[PDB]
Formats: C-alpha cells, structure tokens, sequence
C-alpha cells in the first residue's frame, strides 16, 4: 500500500479496499505520515463519503495504539456519554452533566472526552473547572470508576500517538472523518453509549461502526443540529442493538417535556458552564435540567439495551424516573463532590 | 476569507465565491499556508470538481507572482507546446520535439516546462541532455527567442514562490488541480498553444481558462491517455477560439497517418530521449516522426487560429506541410544546433 494508491482511489471516489484505511491510520499514528499526507487523507475520505467499514478500520487502529485500562477493571455494562462536538451552537456541557447523573443512578460510566475545539468550553474544560481531575492515567481511571462510579478518560492522555492527526485537524479547521473518531475510540471500550453526532449525514456511519462491535448504542442528532438529544424540537436516533441499525424520530414531548428555545441552553466559558453544572445538580428547575434528564435517560436506555429483553417505551420511562431521582435525592450532587475529593486524595 | 471558510465550502461540494480561490493561492504563494492547508485545498478543490473561474484564479495568482519577460520581447503570435504530464505512459518527449520543429518552421516558440514528475525524462531533462540551457532568466530567454526563434522558461526559475505548493504536490503524489497549473502559467503569456492534458475530465476546465484569456489554443487528450495528439487512436480536442470552446474528436487517419502501437512511442531516460530527438531531427522515418509532425502541425494550427480567417482543414494541411518541410530541409536539426550554441555563447 502507498499514499498515492490510497489517495488516488479516494479522489476517484472509490471505497477503499479492506485494510487500506487501517494502513493509512497506522502510518498516521506512528509518525510516518507527512502533515500534507494526513490532510489529503482526512479530506479525501470526507469528500468520498466514508463507509462504516472504513471508519471502523480508523477507530480500530486508534484503539490498538491507545493506553488500555487494566484487565478486569471496566464493568461489562459500563456506558459512555460523548459526542463529536462541532455543532456550532454554544451550549452548556450536556453530555458531561448527563454522565454525572447516569453514574449517580448506579450505571458505571467511563467517559471519553476532550477540551473545546470550536466551542467556548468542552466537557474536559468544565470538569477541570469543577475540580475534577482530567489528567488521570489508566490505573487511576480504573480506581475512580471502582470508587466513585465514574472515570474520565482524557483523549490526549490515552491517545498520545494521535498527536500528528490532532495537529492537522487544528490546522485545517474544517470537520473531517477524524471528527467522528473521539466517540468511537473510548480506550476503556465500553459496550454501551449515548453518542452525539453533529453531522446528520455521518451519524448512520457512526452507528454502523458500533453495530459491527455489537454495542448497545443510541447515536443521536437533534433536528436542530445539536450533537445531543434536544428539547427544542425532535431528534433523529440511530438505534444500535443486536448488530443492526434502526433509524427513528424521537420527540420528548411524548414524555411530557416542554419545547425549549436553543437560547435557553446557551453556555459560556469553563467557569460559567461549571456554575450551570452546580445549578442542575442542586435541583434547579428549567430547560437545562430537562435537557440533562432527557440525555441521562437516553444513556440509561442504551445501558438497558445490553439485554435483548429491553423494551423501548418502558426503558425510557425507567431512564427518566432514574435520572430525575438521582438529581432529586442529591445523589448526583454528592457524586460530583465525591469525585472531586477522590482526585484530591490522589 | 479564511481556510475554514474556504475548505468548508469545498467539502460542502460548493463552488467558491469569486476571489476565494485567488486568496487561497496567494496565501500558498506567499509562504503563509501550512503544508496541511495547501494539501487540503488542492485535494478538496479536485474532488469538488474545479470550475474554469476557480482554476483561472489560481493561475492568475501564480502569474502575478512570476518573473515576467521584459517589455516588448515576446512576439504577439508566440506559441507554447506543453502538457500537464502525468499520463503514466513512458513516451519520447513529444511536446519538446514538436516545439523545436514549430520554431524551425518560423513560428516563435516560448515553451514552458519542467523536469519529470512521474515519467523517466521530462522535457527539461531531455533538453538538458541535448546541451540546451534550461534555466535561463527573463532577459536571456527573451534573447533566445529573438536570436534562435525559441526560448525555454523553466518553471522553477520563473515561479520561485510556488516551491511550497510543489513540495506538497510531491508529498501527496496523487494528481490534483495543481497538475493543471503548469501549462496555464507560462510567464511569457503567449496567446497560442498546443496544450496537453492527461486528465480527460479536467481538459474542458483548462480550455475554459484559455477561453477567458481569448487565447487560441487546442487542449488535447489522446484517447489512449496521452497528454499529446496521439497516432495510436483518436484524440479529443477542446478547441479554443474567439473566447469559446468547441469539443472535437480528431483522427490522424484522415490525414494519411498509419495507426501506431503505443510501445512504438516508448522512451527511456534523458539520454535515450535525447537520442530520439536527434533521430527525428535527422530525418528518421517511423512512428516517432509521425507523432512529432502531427503535434507540431497542431501547434501551427493554434498559431493560425490567432486570425479569425483560419479554416480547420486548410490549417491542418498547412501545419503538416510546414512541419514536415522544417524537418526535411534540416531546418529543425540546424535550429537545435543553433539553440545549443546560443546557450554556450552567453
Ligand atoms: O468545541 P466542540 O468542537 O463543539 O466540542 C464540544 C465538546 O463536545 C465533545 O465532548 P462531550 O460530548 O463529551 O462534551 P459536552 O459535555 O460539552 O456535551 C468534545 O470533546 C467537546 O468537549
Ligand atoms: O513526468 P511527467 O509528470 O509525466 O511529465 C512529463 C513532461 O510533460 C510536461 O512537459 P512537456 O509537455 O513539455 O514534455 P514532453 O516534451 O515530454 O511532452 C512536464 O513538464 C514534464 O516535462
Ligand atoms: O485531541 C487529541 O486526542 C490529542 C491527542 C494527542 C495530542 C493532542 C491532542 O489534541
Ligand atoms: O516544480 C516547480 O514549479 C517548482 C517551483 C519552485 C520550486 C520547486 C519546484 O519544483
Ligand atoms: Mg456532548
Ligand atoms: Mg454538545
Ligand atoms: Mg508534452
Ligand atoms: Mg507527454
């Protein structure tokens, strides 16, 4: 294989042969690709329209190179809540808030995340401002998960060989297929997830990658453009269960949610977004809470799907009940406090 | 303007706004673009499908930055004979041989060229092997043109600010829109040419760029893949005259040319290809001579097109007669000897 061969095939608008995307990603991950080659590959793949097979190869290479968690430290039913980012709408950190609530409901959460790329504050930035340690290595993440019920895998700490690709992503500035890889490369490899996709025409490809792994996952795109389950309108959901993908339209009004305006979900810098986390966890009513509860419930539904006996509507009602109770009893607020203390106590 | 704006527009499969391609190329020509940005741009433009407006912007910027020839040193009727290269068929240097014969017939030739990229020996490599000075500056090319009837503009000598783009083209090694720019950026700006295009679906775009300049040009693509008029089969010609483009198919059998096999046109390293030039100019009959006479006649037809009185069949008959006579009288052989002497006597 070679760059001229692979890039030529993509510019001819042809799908790659089996193993070609993997070869490319591995060249990229070993410091063996020129920045120009990395860029051409990212752009060419994006414009051809990447297939699930191709994206799965990219993600697989990344997972091969990632720092893994220690054997037997990740519960079989661990869940992630994370999105591509890049929806362009500056919101509060919905996935991060949802993840805390989910953990507090008793679902183990190993969250993958990163700093902002185009937003004012990313999940990692907001966690840092809350006093949560985002610098933890494999062993300490495993301990966080066991002792607190949640662990945070900071993308740059677990994927050091992605350095070169990350740099090129920053330089070119446009979204590419690389923007899909974060949610697909959690180093703890959880089998369930609520996965947000900002790019409506690539969400089905992300869902195909999860289906290949037989994950129980909801890939979500709010019909307003959010990489989260939205409260402002319907959301498209690509449901992954039993190795197949199901596309459906989701309306939170069907569960009693009131239509919000995007303005109401608006965020700020790390300090502002941290304050919004404390506000929700302290029981504050309103649009932000509603959005947090809905997404927390979505992750609980994904967790439920790890069993083939899970039914859609009863799963959602249970998810909503559990998410609401985890906040209302103060369990979510206490969990955050316990998470902060854990990192301080080394 | 910005890289994210421009690259995003391209990845959304949209034509650029007027001036955006020019902004991009200017950034690239001023050393202000990262290699990743250069590559993303070249690739994204290629996969979107470039327009003549866009390619015309890129070439315009390059021509802005190029060393010009001194005022009033290029005859109004000078012609170029040059191709994109990249046909991936190792042939003798047909454009370069054609250019010598055309100059010997008395049509002023200011030829743009470069060393090999893909092939064993490019036009510049073969001229060097023949003893021709290939890297003369503006004043000396002007003198060569006046005194010998032909001048050669070496792309790296006249387009020094293209070095970063050139480097990226080499690194990524798949053709992009940049592969079109050589024949479109002759620094002497001759108004006529025989212009080869290896890429069947980009030839019409090249022709549109020349149309916008009101050049008299035949853009040619051999139906066997050659970026020259072939003798093995038909060629597609995009004829540019009076600011418009006419698509034609051309069959040299209509002018008495026997079919050749492509291996009959095969070349080798610069020494071999130099020997091939000497063989044709010394009156050797055979397939190489036929392909040379045909291409020289094409260039003479383009020159004739600078008049609105030019008629297609008479022009080809005159071109063929003039090209053959220039070889047979020994004028083409003598012009090469004189060109070699000129460079030695500077
Ligand atoms: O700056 P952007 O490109 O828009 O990305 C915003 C955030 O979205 C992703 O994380 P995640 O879903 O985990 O964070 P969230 O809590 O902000 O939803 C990404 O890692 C960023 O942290
Ligand atoms: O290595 P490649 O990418 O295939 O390019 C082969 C040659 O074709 C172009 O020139 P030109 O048309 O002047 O050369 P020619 O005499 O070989 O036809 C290009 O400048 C190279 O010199
Ligand atoms: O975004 C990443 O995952 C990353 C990884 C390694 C180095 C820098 C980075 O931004
Ligand atoms: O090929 C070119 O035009 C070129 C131009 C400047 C520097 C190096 C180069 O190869
Ligand atoms: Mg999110
Ligand atoms: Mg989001
Ligand atoms: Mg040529
Ligand atoms: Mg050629």
């Amino acid at each position: 294989p070679s760059w001229p061969q692979i890039l030529g095939r993509l510019t001819d608008n042809r799908d790659l042969a089996r193993g070609q995307a993997a070869w490319a990603m591995d060249q990229i991950m070993t410091g063996n690709a020129r920045p120009a080659q990395i860029a051409a590959f990212a752009v060419a793949m994006t414009m051809k329209a990447p297939t699930a097979d191709e994206v799965g190869e990219l993600a697989g290479v990344m997972l091969s190179h990632a720092h893994p968690l220690p054997a037997d430290t990740v519960p079989d039913d661990a869940v992630d809540v994370v999105g591509t980012g890049g929806d362009g709408v500056n919101t509060v950190n919905l996935s991060t808030m949802a993840a805390i609530v989910v953990a507090a409901a008793g679902v183990p959460v190993v969250k993958h995340g990163n700093r902002a790329a185009s937003s004012l504050s990313g999940g990692a930035d907001t966690l840092e401002a809350l006093g949560v340690r985002i610098d933890l290595g494999p062993d300490l993440v495993a301990r966080s998960l066991a002792e607190v019920g949640i662990g945070f895998c900071f993308a740059p700490r677990f994927h050091p060989s992605y350095r070169h690709a990350a740099a090129v992503r920053r330089e070119i500035g446009v979204p590419t297929v690389f923007n899909l890889l974060g949610p697909l490369t959690n180093p703890a490899r959880p089998r369930a997830g609520l996965i947000g996709c900002a790019f409506a025409d690539l969400a089905e490809v992300m869902a195909g990658v999860f289906a290949a792994r037989r994950s129980s996952v909801l890939v979500v795109h709010g019909d307003d453009g959010l990489d989260e389950l939205t409260t402002t309108t319907t959301s498209t959901i690509w449901r992954v269960a039993a190795g197949s993908v199901d596309k459906l339209t989701f309306d939170p009004a069907g569960f009693g949610f009131a239509r919000a305006q995007l303005d109401q979900l608006a965020g700020g810098d790390a300090q502002a977004n941290a304050a919004a986390v404390r506000a929700v966890l302290g029981g504050a009513r309103g649009p932000v809470r509603d959005a947090v509860v809905l997404n927390a419930a979505g992750a609980i539904v994904a967790h439920a799907g790890l069993s083939s006996r899970a039914e859609w509507l009863p799963a959602w009602e249970e998810g909503l009940r559990r998410a609401s109770a985890a906040i209302d009893t103060g369990a979510a607020e206490q969990l955050l406090a316990r998470w902060v203390r854990f990192g301080r106590q080394i």
